[PDB]
């Protein structure tokens, strides 16, 4: 069964055969599409097929399919599942798994870079302090004084689900949010809940509009612990605008390293519940979502005011106008400080090339249009007129429940 | 199986029960989502369940479900089908059918106005000249001197597929597209092929670039005929900018009346191949789409150039900045000339209200996030953080092959 996607801007057609390798499910049916829904304990019974499938993939990619090396490895993993009810990945396997999880991440516009991931194996870690140490080295290596480098750090896999490693932060670096008594929010509204947890766990909040949050780290199923990333490791960029001198006076800055830490890495049935990964920012992530979203910093209005915009009628597009300027300033700031950033035009063009290259050498590229198209200027980026097929491949990154909702407290 | 959708900006949760009454298919499966794909004759046995399904919802909507009247009409249609192999809608059913075809159009952000559709029954029409007349009356009524009103005009239903009524234009009003020897195009690149087909069938093009295309009308499956819409019926808006008075000299205008004419309307099994319908523009449909789309006017370059923006690297966001000004202007021009137009903030906010309404009174509202989200500034509109469920209800508007690929000549 061959499937076709058309680019309606260039009439280019591609043929997806890769969707047949799809194991997981979308949530869609023949009678309903859940394409815009954000979100749609493992026994040896269903593990070896998941293991076998992964090892078949791996040994295929290294062109050793059905070799004695391949067959012994299967046999070896089998006996280990038979006797220990889990199994350990070799280093080569882990690296492959991490890179393909990213490659398979259908909502990621930045996957042209997937094969250049720096994989830190932290499977020997046993304590939160050791987690803190691995994360510091990640941040330092990834940041690289502004010349950002893709990296992922992988903590030990889940076992009986009672001894999980978790990074409780949604990102390694993120600013606090404080609900004031009068209903207003100081800092980043997105992080109010997590801030409160941290504070309960004994964090001394400076209560400023741009305080870096502490790391809240859980090793081996134990209660999480608070650590402060060394300020000198957190690279930040003051936000100014190239024509607007008053923009600097808005007092804004943002951190340079986007590093997501609350997801789950699945490789051959194994689950890595703590697997922080990082790349670099597309400008709109900060400028459109992190400032202008109504449930965020919402400087939108204050930027509009200082531009002396007609803020009466929305048909003046003052909202649209301020949004462009804020994204202009975000790109301007990061470039001026030689901190790696990409604009949404560059990233989408790059992705289209990636996708075509993927269809030719892999027979497909799973892609989530709803998430790949940029949150501003959609139709003037080339992904907008690009049909995309969405399906789920393993290895993968998955969502998992917030740890504070599932964790059993030791004391 | 009582599905829930969440707004992530507001945490409002709605529960969708209406999707269980879905008949048609989406194109997706458990293994693959086709949510971004643009495009995924009836026997007696196929027809009657379709008729019954339609008549059942009709009589429920008028609170006379299971009534003598209901049962009367069911037997009545049933008998006509076994005899004539088809049937005819009562006027009331036609109006209900049409309005609900709009209500169910999951890709339409304008559906809050769905019940105020003006239906023009054109089923007595027999010729292209007749179609032209019904269409001129539609255009004039809809336009209403700039105060636009929704309308649909419905021509005879398909019979045996050889007697089809078809409006060959994609819209009633659209500018011509001529490609120059030079290489590029002038007029409107989307219409290049059709502009050729008109000339190919005898149109004499004014080869300016805002030349309103002729109508190409097909009655009862005959060869189609060219007709020129009276210019005084074609309301146009000169495009100026409220702050940049160099903008006027770009020489741009657009027509006030968006009127889609190539879709098929399906009611209780019956197929209306000619059914032009019209409302009023969302600003972005002309500015983010009919000016800057690289496969159309693509005047972005020209605009930024005499905004003298730094067009050296994409990271200056000059395209974005220009895109916004063009759209500010479109809105400004229409409002200035008192021609109806809605901005993308207003329409999306309207739709959220409409959506809530439909969950409340109907139990659901099929919606295609990929088309509902405007082509600019998506994330600062309320629909962006709105989860939506997409499914196919009937009555519906559907796509159909372009006539020139089909029509036996
Ligand atoms: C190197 C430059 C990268 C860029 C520019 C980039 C860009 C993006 C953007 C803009 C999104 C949409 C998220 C949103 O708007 O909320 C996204 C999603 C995602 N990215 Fe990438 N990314 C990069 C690197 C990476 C890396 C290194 C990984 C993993 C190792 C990764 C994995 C993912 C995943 C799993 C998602 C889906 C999130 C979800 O399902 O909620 N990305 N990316
Ligand atoms: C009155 C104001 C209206 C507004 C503002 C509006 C807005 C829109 C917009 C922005 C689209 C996106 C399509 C594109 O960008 O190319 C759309 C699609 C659509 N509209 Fe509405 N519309 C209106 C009235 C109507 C009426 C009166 C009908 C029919 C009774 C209708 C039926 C449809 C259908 C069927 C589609 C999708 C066609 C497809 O599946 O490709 N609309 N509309
Ligand atoms: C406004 N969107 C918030 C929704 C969201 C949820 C989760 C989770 N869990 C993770 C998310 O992250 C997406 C993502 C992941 C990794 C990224 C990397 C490595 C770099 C980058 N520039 N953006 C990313 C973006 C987003
Ligand atoms: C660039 N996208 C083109 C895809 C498209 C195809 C067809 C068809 N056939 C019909 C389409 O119609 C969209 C539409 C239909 C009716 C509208 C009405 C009545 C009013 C309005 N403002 N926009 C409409 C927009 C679109
Ligand atoms: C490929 C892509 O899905 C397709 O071009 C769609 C995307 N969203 C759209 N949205 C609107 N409003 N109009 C369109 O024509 C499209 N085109
Ligand atoms: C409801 C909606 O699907 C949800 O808010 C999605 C839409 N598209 C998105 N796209 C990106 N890049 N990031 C997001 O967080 C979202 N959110
Ligand atoms: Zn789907």
């Amino acid at each position: 069964r061959f499937l076709k996607v058309k680019n309606w801007e260039t009439d280019v057609v591609l043929t997806d055969t890769l969707h047949l390798k799809s194991t997981l499910e979308t949530g869609c049916t023949e009678h309903i599409c859940m394409g815009s829904i954000m979100l749609p304990v493992r026994t040896k019974d269903q593990l070896f097929p998941l293991a076998k499938e992964f090892l078949d993939q791996y040994y295929s990619s290294i062109k050793r399919f059905g070799s004695k090396a391949h067959m012994d490895r299967l046999e070896e993993v089998n006996k280990e599942i038979e006797s220990t009810s889990t199994y350990q990945l070799k280093d080569t396997e882990l690296i492959y798994g991490a890179k393909h999880a990213w490659r398979n991440a259908s909502r990621c516009v930045g996957r042209i870079q997937w094969s250049k991931l720096q994989v830190f194996d932290a499977r020997d870690c046993t304590t939160a302090h050791g987690m803190f140490n691995y994360i510091c080295n990640h941040v330092k290596y990834a940041t690289n004084k502004g010349n950002l480098r893709s990296a992922i750090t992988i903590f030990p896999q889940r076992t009986d689900g009672k001894h999980d490693f978790r990074v409780w932060n949604s990102q390694l670096i993120r600013y606090a949010g404080y609900k004031q008594p009068d209903g207003s929010t100081l800092g980043d509204p997105a992080n109010v809940q997590f801030t409160e947890i941290c504070i309960q766990q004994g964090w001394k909040a400076p209560r400023g509009r741009f305080d870096v949050l502490p790391l809240l780290l859980q090793a081996n199923g134990n209660d999480p612990e608070l650590f402060q990333i060394p300020p000198e490791l957190v690279l930040e960029v003051p936000i100014r605008h190239p024509k607007f001198d008053w923009f600097k006076d808005l007092g804004l800055k943002w951190y340079g390293l986007p590093a997501v830490s609350n997801m789950l890495l699945e490789i051959g049935g194994l689950e890595f519940s703590a697997c922080p990964f990082s790349g670099w920012y597309m400008g709109t992530e900060i400028g459109v979502r992190d400032y202008c979203d109504n449930s965020r910093y919402n400087i939108l209005e204050e930027v509009a005011k200082k531009m002396d915009l007609d803020m009466r009628k929305t048909s003046s597009l003052w909202k649209d106008q301020a949004l462009v300027e804020i994204n202009i300033a975000v790109l301007y700031s990061f470039q001026s400080d030689k901190v790696t950033i990409v604009d949404h035009h560059s990233a989408t063009e790059s992705f289209i090339k990636h996708m075509e290259n993927e269809y030719r050498c892999r027979g497909g590229c799973p892609a989530d249009w709803v998430w790949i198209v940029p949150p501003m200027s959609g139709s003037i980026t080339p992904v907008f007129h690009q049909e995309m097929l969405n399906y789920r491949l393993t290895p993968s990154f998955e969502y998992q429940p917030d740890p504070w909702n599932t964790h059993v407290w030791k004391g």
